[PDB]
């Protein structure tokens, strides 16, 4: 019944926030396996949901054209100013972006070569939830199956919020919703695998030994290492998908995702090896080493420049 928008189409219902290329570019940013969430639905124009609304960006050189949806019967209308908030704080625009890509380029040269080609690379500040069980999904996977697997988990579990064409979108589930009797047989239906008993266990973990959503809230303002520890007690949660989410969701700028994805770049970008471990391939130890040498080399924000490296390496 109801359609995307673009901008062309119904310039009355976008609104815009100043915000260079340079500090942010959506295709580079919202399909670099971060979020799951986002698709070009047509083209320069990134559809997805965000806090149970639905959005589309898309932007010029030097604005950020952004409109809201609110699903239930309304009167159609911009993004209010909160709303306005929500999408500046969850690309962390308060921090310069170009400041940071200098820092890291003068003393990584090779970071200098990507950081020509591949500007506007940042952090999303995602919901710790969804980010946990969007990174359970991301084990042994790739970007298109973990797409698929978190679009039909959130049918599922979560709350329909509109259709726009073909397109039906659904919030996040609450921990509740994954946490019953029957949603580890649900999400093995699903495509999930070995993942869904994780899912299962994670959520209902978090309730009966964490205390619901509060925790993770928690783990925002506790320490990087104290949040590390506690989400590695949780079901399918080692250290790189805690570091994912730490880093991803807890605002710990200088938490490294460590996994085979930053080892080939380690070692054929960076000649790296681990010389104080032993074995010469990944190991709980080396993988913990490579995290230091990148946060020794960068600094506290070490994995915000991952991720430009990443979605560089996504890109051909
Ligand atoms: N070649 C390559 C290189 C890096 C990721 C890759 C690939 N290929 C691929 O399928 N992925 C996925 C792998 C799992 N994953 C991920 O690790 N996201 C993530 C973690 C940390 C940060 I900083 C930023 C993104 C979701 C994206
Ligand atoms: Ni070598």
């Amino acid at each position: 019944h109801m359609r995307h928008r673009t901008l062309s189409s119904s310039p009355a219902l976008w609104a815009s926030i100043p915000c260079p290329r340079s500090e942010l570019r959506l295709d580079l940013v919202l399909a670099s396996g971060q979020s799951f969430r986002w698709k070009e639905q047509s083209p320069a124009h990134w559809s997805g949901v965000l806090a149970d609304q639905v959005w589309t960006l898309t932007q010029t050189e030097d604005q950020l054209y952004c409109t809201v949806y609110r699903g239930d019967d309304s009167q159609v209308s911009r993004p209010t100013l909160e709303e306005l908030e929500t999408l500046h704080k969850y690309f962390q625009l308060d921090v310069s972006l170009a400041q940071l890509y200098s820092h890291w380029a003068s003393v990584d040269s090779h970071f200098q070569r990507v950081a020509q080609k591949f500007q506007g690379v940042r952090l999303l500040r995602q919901d710790p939830t969804e980010c946990l069980f969007s990174f359970i999904c991301s084990s042994n996977n790739n970007i298109a199956r973990i797409t698929g697997m978190v679009e039909r988990l959130c049918q599922a579990f979560g709350p329909r919020l509109i259709q726009l064409d073909d397109v039906t979108y659904h919030g996040f589930p609450n921990l509740h919703a994954l946490a019953g009797p029957e949603a580890e047989t649900h999400l093995r239906k699903l495509g999930l695998g070995y993942r869904a008993r994780y899912v299962r266990a994670s959520a209902k973990a978090i309730l009966e030994e964490q205390g619901g959503p509060a925790w993770l809230q928690q783990l925002r303002v506790a320490p990087y290492e104290e949040a590390h520890k506690a989400l590695c007690t949780l079901p399918g949660v080692g250290a790189k998908v805690a570091d994912c989410i730490c880093l991803m969701a807890l605002d710990k700028p200088q938490a490294v995702p460590v996994d085979v994805h930053v080892w080939q770049i380690a070692h054929r970008d960076y000649g790296w090896h681990p010389k104080t471990s032993q074995a010469k391939g990944p190991s709980p130890l080396a993988n913990k080493e490579l995290g230091n040498f990148f946060r020794n080399l960068w600094g506290p924000y070490a994995g915000w420049a991952q991720a430009v490296l990443f979605s560089a390496d996504l890109r051909q």
